[PDB]
């Protein structure tokens, strides 16, 4: 497993056709899962997830689906509410590649893909893992926006190296993993035009009349589905009081919550991360 | 595995000779695990951890100890605080069985003598698995008395039949867990005057000078090792919003809830609750 | 005095439904209605006792018997209950002419405040909300709550003694509980319309519209000033069931007092008294 | 006026110590002490400015520079603060012959109250807290908050800007940060024994007295009544740093204002003037 040897394109229709990059490993394996990656500046499905696709790979047939806005996937300059826009390409994923009832991964902007998507679309989503997910979080003590929610806006107004650092080290308990490399990869990235393109479309979309959709806590009281909610204890862009209504509303919900980890679980907790999901999802 | 081939006694000395009973498993494993069950009219080792020390014996040497006052151990009509009076006794096994530094595992009264233990004697105490723990907990928002303690005191005042299992349904999510055969033998261990003494013994110890021994909570900022905190959602005798404060006050705290579960975690979730162990204590 | 107030006024929700009130304080400039707590036997005049008097020297007040209360018609039958009791009071405003209105709430009536103030956003205005229903999620207490077992308990089993019970974890200090008190309440609450409407109450749970009741999920959208006003101890409905109603009604205030149960105009009347009559005017 | 109320004292902490307060309503039967905020540049007169005057109507008012603040001295030592600050206030007691005092309490102040409050149980009354430290523990949000970090920033890179950002993430109306009020708070901010004051700060936190400032751990101990109020926006102190205090100070109160920051007396004036005066008498 190589970034290229997984590398898969499909183009799905959202209000025309839509370019989808996804990585697909473990091929063969009976039971297939989803991975959604977090947002943030240069994300995509294979950085984000690159201390868990090859473990879990081993026990499942894994599809990480670069979200549109993200990746190689498409930037296009316009979209509505976010979460339900990738959970309809989602679906047209789902539904070219034949897919029944699958569980879903999804990490902070991702797992509120994942959750619009289990709403959206109840027969089609089975078990959720979601880690410090946005939409069905709400901050019931942090004042919004919060201090990692602010540097990702200071960052796409001004999208300067600096901005970008400063907004990752508050995703992350241990600063150390904030590398100049990984500063500077992800900055090459989130800098190209596409991505300013994604960005500006990005911020429009919270204009939108369709809000509603992004506040998913007001409906996950109908998940009938196991979920498992993983947090850091130091989560600063989606902290640890937003898990709480989920955590009550939610009749199958469990809740694992890491001392030492911020808003990335999957790499700063990643062996944790992998057997708690590997088990929990079978 | 039956009660008698685990059965073991100890004499260790707590101003003055005291009898502890435990069940010993797993002969052999490099690595000693001590079980500490909870408290509730007629508990002791055996059946607190039914679901649990044949698994666990799979993978560790275990020690499930019946707390002074609880089981086959020794029921003084006299006794102090009583986490740390039981800390006291464990700490007299530990010296005498040869023990160094052990992982301690311990449900609600059990989970609070295994916290005294580690912070009274932090050399001998490992890795802790707590489970519904008193002691550390502190209900934020829940009235004290909780609704499970209430029962408790009910059932203490007035011994009966009735009074036991009302008290025994607040403690389990799935009320058909108890049945008339737990209500029975649980009433006919309870009822003995020996175990009345020891209600007796636990009753007045509450008034005593030493209660802040019991406000672990206050302390459990000094535990350098990993602590796994489980807990059911639906625990209604030591009720979720008491996991808070040792969550963000222990250094290395992991939390996890099981939805659908009450105070009794290692039988509601048997299952979940083993692998967890296992995996965490290694 | 009861009957200086009392007034009746027929509306129509699926029919005639006839609704009794307190009034007084008439001449003030600005008009307070008052919505009483549940519980077997409650009523407006009763509920408010310790402030109805204090209220009417600075408001026109308007103390409702919410449909299944008081001298209000006990139906046997009835939807989400606090829409249902909204409905009544939209009927009650249009008879009287009234415009924007603030509204108190206790418990129940706390729900029926926060529903009417969502299904009719231009007739309400300030809300004080004490131990409110229905805005309430209760984060960490297992539900049922214990004050909710009792209540129950009585549904099933309307003896005097069970009643005592609900009425006793309903507050801090028992000693309010008096012989008389439990007497009077269950006297009430024991007649068969009572019962009915008690019986009414318990289906109504069950009704396909129970997501009017789930009112967290909409209060984001109050755009007026409102007072939570919490027990601590509240064994009702407790205190982290405020939460999600503080966060996300961006007018919001909350005051929480310590030794005070369920029924909070009654434990802490002279604070309350003073609290509302500063928030309101 | 900064002047007709003006005062100083000197008292014994481990040798001299001067300092400064304002005094007002002198003939009142009941004396309150006001305990000023952290942050640069802030003391008494500033931070309570909204406040004192209305107060003095009703209180005899001590509003006390702690050491390191206004014109009270800035020792370049000193251990756990509040306890330091405590120790100053306890010997103003003596000296001004005080009895049981009630103690209002803002942040750092809110802090220093506290740890009077247990460490001389006899002299301290009824407290007012505004989003105070000390007590207060941040269940959700993680340590250093926002609040703390900006303040951190300045102490080691003292510029005007740095300054205007921590006061900005003080309040939640930001148009109370004027240009003139920046330019008022960096002077005194910095100049050398105001910075001498920072940074024994800083290193106190480094001191083996650090339980001392710990006090969640021992409020349950508190006997009087305490009023807790809070911004819902504080992101100094946020909101989830109430709830073990409210939880265990047995006659605790809460008061929670949305739209407000770090700076309630300030942001909520005429409310918290109000509530506190009540609350006292
Ligand atoms: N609060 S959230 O999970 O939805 C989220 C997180 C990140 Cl890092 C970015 C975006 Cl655009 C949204
Ligand atoms: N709150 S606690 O864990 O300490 C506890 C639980 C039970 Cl079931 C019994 C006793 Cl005596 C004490
Ligand atoms: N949870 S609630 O406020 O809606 C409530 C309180 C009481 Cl005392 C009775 C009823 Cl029926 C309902
Ligand atoms: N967390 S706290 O209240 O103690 C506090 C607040 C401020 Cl603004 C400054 C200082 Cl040094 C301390």
């Amino acid at each position: 497993l190589t970034f290229e040897s997984t590398s898969r394109f499909a183009e799905v229709d959202v209000d025309g056709p839509l370019k989808l990059h996804y990585h697909e490993a473990g091929v063969g394996n009976d039971q297939t899962v989803v991975l959604l990656h977090g947002g943030g500046p240069g994300a995509a499905s294979w950085t984000n997830f690159s201390r868990n696709i090859a473990v879990l790979a081993r026990h499942f047939h894994v599809l990480a689906v670069d979200q549109p806005g993200y990746g190689h996937s498409d930037k296009r300059a316009e979209h509505g509410q976010f979460n339900r826009y990738a959970a309809m390409a989602l679906k047209g994923l789902f539904d070219q590649l034949g897919l029944g009832r699958v569980p879903l991964v999804g990490n902070s902007l991702g797992g509120g893909t994942a959750v619009r998507f289990a709403l959206d679309y109840p027969a089609r989503a089975g078990r959720l893992v979601l880690m410090g997910p946005g939409g069905l979080s709400i901050n019931l003590f942090a004042p919004d926006p919060t201090e990692g929610v602010k540097r990702l806006s200071k960052f796409s107004v001004a999208p300067t190296r600096e901005n970008l650092e400063a907004f990752l080290r508050v995703m992350v308990y241990d600063k150390n993993l904030i590398t100049p490399e990984l500063v500077d990869q992800r900055f090459a990235l989130a800098s190209t035009p596409e991505s300013l393109t994604a960005t500006r479309a990005m911020g429009k979309s919270f204009a939108g009349a369709d809000f509603e959709a992004g506040m998913m806590w007001r409906e996950v009281y109908r998940l009938r589905q196991p979920v498992l909610l993983i947090w850091g204890r130091e989560d600063r862009v989606n902290p640890l009081d937003g898990a709480l209504v989920a955590l009550k509303t939610i009749p199958r919900a469990q809740l694992h919550v890491f001392g030492q980890c911020g808003h990335w679980v999957q790499v700063e907790k990643f062996d944790e991360f992998n057997k708690l999901t590997i088990e929990f999802l079978g």
